[PDB]
């Protein structure tokens, strides 16, 4: 299990708290010197538990599907929530089994959904370690329309920093004070399917992509990545997904 305690996180604790998430998931080979998830687990061995702590000490428990980086639910002391989607209904079967209460979000947990729950798009939500902070003890007690507001934080400042480097970046950037994600993040955050696949597409076209990933990213608009060479490929992307699961 990996765990965080924002008490005394600075950038330092935090990027290492990253570096343990990235290296509980499993992969088998690397393509193009990234770890290549798995194509699937079976078990319970197929979800990791993040233990995360808030200022005061308060703790929830989030699992994490390992192949794919996706968020499930959690468990606040004794009730679990999950997603409602078929996968988080699935995950329901190995995880939090203990608890005595199992509450179904009225809400699936992509983004698309979450930002309508919570009237806010992505763009609007200030995320650092303060927000994650605020978001665990937010998810302490149940409120819908507040949780996905705090989901929005927790996915962005865990799994989303887990998958590329540059975020892991702004979020340490905003261990002292929030701020809302730059274009560059939300389409970086958009982009890992895609990348994923090019990049595994590439092995056997020589480095070069089938189809090239246009990023707003940090070209303030409009970049296009095109071969395995660029920048977000050789120093930012840190996690594939698997092209079973694309
Ligand atoms: N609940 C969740 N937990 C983790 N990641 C995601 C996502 C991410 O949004 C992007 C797909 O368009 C991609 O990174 C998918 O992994 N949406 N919801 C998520």
């Amino acid at each position: 299990d990996v765990s965080f305690r924002l008490s005394g996180a600075d950038p330092r604790s935090y990027g290492m708290f990253i570096k343990d998430l990235r290296n509980a998931l499993p992969f088998r080979e690397k393509v193009y010197n990234i770890p290549l998830l798995l194509p699937s687990v079976s078990g319970a061995g197929r979800y990791l538990l993040m233990h995360l702590f808030n200022r005061d000490g308060k703790t929830i428990t989030v699992a994490v599907d390992v192949t794919n980086v996706y968020i499930m639910g959690y468990l606040a002391d004794t009730t679990s929530y999950f997603f409602n989607e078929p996968a988080a209904e699935l995950a329901s079967q190995y995880v939090f089994r203990d608890a005595r209460r199992k509450i179904t979000l009225p809400y699936s947990g992509d983004y698309e959904r979450l930002q309508i729950a919570a009237g806010k798009p992505r763009e609007k939500i200030p995320i650092g370690l303060p927000a994650l902070d605020s978001a665990i003890s937010t998810l302490l007690h149940y409120d819908s329309t507040a949780a996905a507001g705090a989901l929005l934080v927790l996915i962005q400042t865990t799994a989303e920093a887990a998958r590329f480097k540059y975020i892991e970046q702004q979020i340490q950037e905003r261990a002292y004070r929030d701020e809302v994600p730059s274009l560059a993040t939300i389409s970086l955050e958009n982009s890992w399917s895609g990348l994923s696949k090019q990049i595994q597409l590439a092995q056997g076209n020589n480095g070069i992509f089938r189809t090239p990933i246009v990023l707003v990213d940090n070209k303030g608009n409009r970049v296009q990545i095109t071969n395995v060479t660029s920048k977000v490929v050789t120093s930012n992307i840190q996690l594939l997904l698997n092209t079973r699961n694309i």
